[PDB]
């Protein structure tokens, strides 16, 4: 649960992602990649990337992060509201990709490490916080339905 200023704070920090969606997106994935080798082995189509310059030149990369980051996007931009655009995210990730909530929370993590190396000093302390707390909120929304689902 955000405040009306919380979520002013997101969507401030969001349009920084939006000025270079493909570039934060490739990011973010090749951090969670790098600090987390366990999740590549979930991605058929990037489980060849055996180095980070592999990953870096990859255009594919590049794409499916621009994808991700969509998709995240236009969550956050619901304030909250997001029951029918997060449930079909929840139901493939439990039950095709088979992707634990661990990793979302890896993900989560990587997003706020992308935005203070890419922004280093013009990512405040409370956009920070707003944040972290826009991205628990869908996590935990996305942990309710895993449970509905039965799935670890
Ligand atoms: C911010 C969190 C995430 C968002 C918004 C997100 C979004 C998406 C979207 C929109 C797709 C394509 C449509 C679909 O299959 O539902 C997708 C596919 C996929 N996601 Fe995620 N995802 C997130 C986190 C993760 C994480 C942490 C993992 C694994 C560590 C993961 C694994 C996958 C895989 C394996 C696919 C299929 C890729 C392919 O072969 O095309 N996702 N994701």
């Amino acid at each position: 649960g955000l405040s009306d200023g919380e979520w002013q704070q997101v969507l401030n920090v969001w349009g920084k992602v939006e000025a270079d969606i493909a570039g934060h997106g490739q990011e973010v994935l090749i951090r969670l990649f790098t600090g987390h080798p366990e999740t590549l082995e979930k991605f058929d189509k990037f489980k060849h990337l055996k180095t980070e310059a592999e990953m870096k030149a990859s255009e594919d990369l590049k794409k499916h992060g621009t994808v991700v980051l969509t998709a995240l996007g236009g969550i956050l931009k619901k304030k909250g509201h997001h029951e029918a655009e997060l449930k079909p995210l929840a139901q493939s990730h439990a039950t095709k990709h088979k992707i634990p909530i661990k990793y979302l929370e890896f993900i989560s993590d990587a997003i706020i490490h992308v935005l203070h190396s890419k922004h280093p000093g013009d990512f405040g302390a409370d956009a920070q916080g707003a944040m972290t707390k826009a991205l628990e909120l869908f996590r935990n929304d996305i942990a309710a339905k895993y449970k509905e689902l039965g799935f670890q």
